[PDB]
């Protein structure tokens, strides 16, 4: 897939297209949905650059085009060899979200008293 | 002239029109074109939205457009109401910037050792 965290970017309309159950459901869903722009978010802060603007004209871009960092600049993914594993995206989505939505579940905390 | 922030940002190509004598002449102009997103993106940013997509998304708009936080939508300011007056803008750019400036050239701080 399209590396960059490109890849994640362009699966928002997937839940754009999604019809919660509850309440809560769409709370998980929002949360999904703002949490997929993070790793390109991550590779433009690191790259001295603010984020969010990177992120929001990838967003307003064609589905090939990403930001090359090193660069710095818009850019064909392909094209420039920006590209992922799929398999190493979504295992990183699963095994990050798997985790996390079940330590959000917690309200108490029993830890041992440090000697 | 207009309110939130939005007539600082429209002064930017008035930076743009500047020729530094040498580079720290360079670096102030680039230091004060940053610090005139500031107010902008401080009221955005009390509004609970990204500052710096508003920023930009005023920077990409009409002269006459600016965001309105209280309702979060992008206005005419003029028509809307939302507008500033020229004095205490000016005052509170000269005002900060002579003194913050002065305060970016210090190498040595001498204090009194606490009692
Ligand atoms: N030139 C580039 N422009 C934009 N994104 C890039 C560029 N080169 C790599 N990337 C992206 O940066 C990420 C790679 O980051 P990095 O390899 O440091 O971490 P990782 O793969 O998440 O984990 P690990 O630390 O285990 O290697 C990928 O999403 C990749 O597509
Ligand atoms: N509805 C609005 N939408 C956008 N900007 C607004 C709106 N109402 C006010 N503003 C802007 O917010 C700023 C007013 O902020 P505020 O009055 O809290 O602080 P101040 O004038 O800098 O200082 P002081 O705390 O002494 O009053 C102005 O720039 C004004 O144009």
């Amino acid at each position: 897939v399209l590396g960059g965290g490109c890849a994640l970017l362009r699966c928002i309309p997937a839940l754009d297209s999604l019809t919660p159950a509850n309440e809560d459901q769409k709370i998980g869903i929002e949360i999904i949905k703002r949490t997929l722009k993070i790793p390109a978010m991550t590779i433009a802060k690191n790259a001295g650059v603010e984020g969010s603007l990177i992120v929001e004209k990838i967003m307003q871009s064609s589905s090939e085009v990403g930001y090359d960092a090193m660069a710095g600049d818009f850019v064909n993914m392909v094209e420039k060899g920006i590209i992922d594993p799929t398999k190493v995206v979504r295992t990183a989505l699963l095994d990050a979200a798997g985790v996390a939505s079940l330590l959000t579940t917690a309200e108490v905390v029993v830890t041992e008293i440090p000697k």
